[PDB]
């Protein structure tokens, strides 16, 4: 049974020029494990991993069928699994959460699927 | 059971267009409730409005398996509710629709699951 | 139940400059039903269909966690679907596209 979908869809200008202001930005997207994985990446691939958290953040509270502001991105987490492919290990949510995330060297997007 | 999935992106400057080489071009694609809202908004906000209509339209027909001008622009509702999350107030379907909007500044897409 | 889900975004850069690079990308992207759709389209309409597929194909992949062996044709009333791929269960394909680039959500369920 499905019990939300959220998608969403994110410039990587808006964020790359987001980091090249204020320091604070990542560090109020992502959490302690995803930072470190952030500043362990380079030029585009950094901004990309960034810009790929804050899209599947976003997605999922459209799923949750709110905003992220009403949740919190510290209350979200995205780690990659065995496979590599990306997935929620913190999220409040007790089923299943279908993540999928894509970019081009301009856009990033991700689409959010909760199942129970 | 899912019994359809469909995806839309359009572009905010081909719906401005047609707002212009069609003055009631608005009044065709929205119900007077979606009409309603989309005359208490102003500027950019108002398109995109108009434009995620009509992509959540047409993400919809889809999903049915056809089209929105096939389908009928008046058969579809896409209004806000208490939390502010776009949702099908009115279409010809029993089931539950999941609908998700997503926009840069120049394109607005839309993700619908359908589910019986 | 969902086993399965995937999307795809793919600029038309990325597959302008493929194709020219190696003239055998389509052939290899692309099946033999695909390509004789694929072949008789032209312009940007040509371009259009190769990205859709490389898209959709790639979100498949991605939801299933060859090109070859991945086949995406067009019902009667014109929607793409998959009527070739290594899974039983029902797909639930969808694409869609701008000047720019495409995208493409694959959905898996048994």
């Amino acid at each position: 049974m499905i019990v939300g979908h959220g998608i969403d869809i994110e410039e990587l200008a808006s964020i790359e020029s987001a980091v090249t202001r204020h320091e604070g930005f990542a560090k109020r997207v992502l959490t302690a494990l995803e930072m470190e994985r952030f500043t362990s990446l380079k030029g585009r691939r950094q901004i990309e991993y960034l810009a790929g958290r804050w899209s599947a953040k976003e997605a999922f509270s459209k799923a949750m069928g709110t905003g992220i502001s009403k949740l919190g991105f510290q209350d979200l987490e995205v780690l990659n699994n065995e496979r590599g492919a990306p997935y929620f290990s913190q999220a409040p949510f007790s089923g299943k959460i279908w993540l999928s995330i894509s970019h081009t060297d301009q856009f990033v997007t991700a689409s959010v699927i909760l199942e129970e």
